């Protein structure tokens, strides 16, 4: 039910964040792309 | 006219930001260094 990012050769699940992923293109080009939520670690720092 | 950062094996121009570059030394040492503007994605998040 949940999506994670882990190193290729060892299962170690991490919360998908903007510090773990990079942005390129959009959803209309990538084949098989799935909807999820990406955590921004800067957002609750501004809110707090 | 504009400066970009791209991967060396495939042209894909990106806006020069602090998340694409690292800081080391100053302008008085590097030979051939040029003037440009480095974008900070943190600044408009604080301003807004
Ligand atoms: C992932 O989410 C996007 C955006 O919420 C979905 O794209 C929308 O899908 C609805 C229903 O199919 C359409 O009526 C809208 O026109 C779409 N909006 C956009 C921006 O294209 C997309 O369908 C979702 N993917 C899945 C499989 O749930
Ligand atoms: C890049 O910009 C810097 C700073 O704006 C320039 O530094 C100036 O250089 C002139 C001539 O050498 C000096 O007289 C000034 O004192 C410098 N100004 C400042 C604010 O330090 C620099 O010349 C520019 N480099 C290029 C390649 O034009
Ligand atoms: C994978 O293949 C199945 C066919 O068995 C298809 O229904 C599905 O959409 C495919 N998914 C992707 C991401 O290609
Ligand atoms: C590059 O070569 C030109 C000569 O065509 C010279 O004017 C310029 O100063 C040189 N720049 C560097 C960084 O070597």
């Amino acid at each position: 039910t949940h999506w994670f990012v882990t190193q290729r050769n060892f299962y170690e699940p991490q919360i998908i964040t903007t510090d773990n992923t990079f942005v390129s293109g959009n959803c209309d080009v990538v084949i098989g792309i799935v909807n999820n939520t990406v955590y921004d670690p800067l957002q609750p720092e501004l809110d707090s």
